[PDB]
């Protein structure tokens, strides 16, 4: 008689939390979809052994177009789980099935997990100064996408950093990474032409979070946009201006120029 | 020879990821600090019993002025764990502390854990859309801060969301309440008259965020300024403009009024 959102974390299948992995254990179905985000650590194999009931994938338009016929059915008379990688409601349209559940007559319950959009307190960017975040979308026909870049400036200008999350292509398994963003932006630049992200531009780059040993890199777009930085997820951030702190932790754990140390008050 | 940086998550002993409970398990020495803020909905003794090993509680100023003098020489020997409440390095002051590490020779990794800042989530509201954060101080003698409310007009010029910490003071287990931040509010609209926070102002209210059965809901000050949203923590959030994906679900999920399908969107 209830529908649980459980967040699977930003890495592997221990990055669920004790809390979500009890209430999975004890659901009597189990579903999934794994299109929202790319957990690079682990296989839906080793999720199942962990939580020990056989798991269903479900496509984006399974989800989209059919989650009341899919899922919701079940949970009208058992325990039904729905697992997504990260938290399941940041940074995805999942938070509109809890209305579906709603008007199905099921109870829905969110159990949280680590968030890309709060691991990147790694980087030692204060959280509070992120503003608002954005989406970097490949490009497909004659369509190029670039709201992107106008978040990026109206944030800068507030002296705040930008979190751009990468488009990812589960069904054919394409990942942009932060290279490919990089590039895709130098091009926007060229086009509107307003200082806001040049080869000059300092960047962050954060790859793998949740990972024991995520890449950290920080540096100038000219110096990072051909540099190697691992496997997929990647996330890329444009920090608004810096306090010392953030730049002595750039510096020391990410590899920035050392100059960056010197602060433009 | 290394340091584990471990969250515990948004409320109970449960929201620590399982990745975290088996690190610290096999930790010779565990540390913890809940000064940056609380685990209100379990108690030392519970997150021991679960870790089943003793804790050594740190104050702020056991960390900020002696974490290489108590944690460090440890863990230069032995692998030890220092667990946060919520994801680690979200609060300022811990990144600083990995750099600490370095200096002294010992390796750190950061365990992630949900965090308050992507578990807003919940309320429906796009995290995309968040602005910058802010902390509502309790006002003291004759110190009246209010760079708060200047961090919500900012915000919602631009069509943002404000993510609004409420004061905690940690040692006294003392939390503001929605209610309290909610007059204060008032209290500096009424000093400042920018037209920021009035009895019109829609607001949502995330209480107990991570508990099976948090509160959250969203109305106009005037009628939830003296509303009972439960025990702490209690978090306090000023939306900007409404994407009507975003109102509907306050008004099914967070028994926002009807009246912000057509105001506030
Ligand atoms: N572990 C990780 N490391 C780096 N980037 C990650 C990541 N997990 C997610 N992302 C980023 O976020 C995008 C998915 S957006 C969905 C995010 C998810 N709900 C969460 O809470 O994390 C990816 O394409 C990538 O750019």
């Amino acid at each position: 008689m209830v529908l649980y959102f459980i967040g699977l974390g930003l890495y592997d299948e221990r990055d669920i939390t004790v809390k979500g992995l009890e209430i999975a254990k004890r659901c009597d179905y189990v579903f999934a979809e794994f299109y929202t985000s790319l957990m690079a650590g682990t296989t839906l194999g080793r999720i199942q052994k962990l939580i020990g009931k056989e798991i269903r994938v479900l496509s984006r338009e399974d989800v989209e177009l059919n989650f009341e016929n899919i899922v919701l059915p079940l949970a009208k008379e058992n325990d039904v789980a729905f697992l997504t990688p990260g938290d399941p409601l940041v940074a995805t349209t999942h938070a509109e099935l809890r209305i579906r559940a709603k008007r199905a007559g099921v109870e829905s319950y969110v159990i949280h997990a680590p968030s890309i959009y709060s691991a990147v307190g790694i980087t030692g960017l204060h959280i509070y100064k992120f503003g608002k975040s954005a989406t970097v979308a490949y490009p497909e026909g004659n369509w190029f996408p670039t709201s992107y870049y106008d978040v990026i400036k109206e944030n800068a200008e507030r002296g705040l950093h930008t979190l751009l999350f990468l488009d990812i292509k589960a069904e054919k398994r394409m990942y942009m990474t932060a290279n490919e963003a990089m590039e895709l932006l130098l091009k926007v630049e060229d086009m509107k032409k307003g200082g806001v992200f040049t080869d000059d531009t300092l960047v962050v780059v954060l790859a793998r979070a949740g990972s024991l040993n995520p890449t950290i890199r920080a540096g100038y777009v000219k110096d990072l946009i051909r540099e190697d930085f691992g496997d997929p997820p990647h996330i890329l951030i444009v920090p608004g201006k810096l306090h010392i702190v953030e730049a002595e932790y750039l510096v020391e754990i990410a590899g920035a120029p050392r100059e960056i140390l010197r602060v433009n008050v």
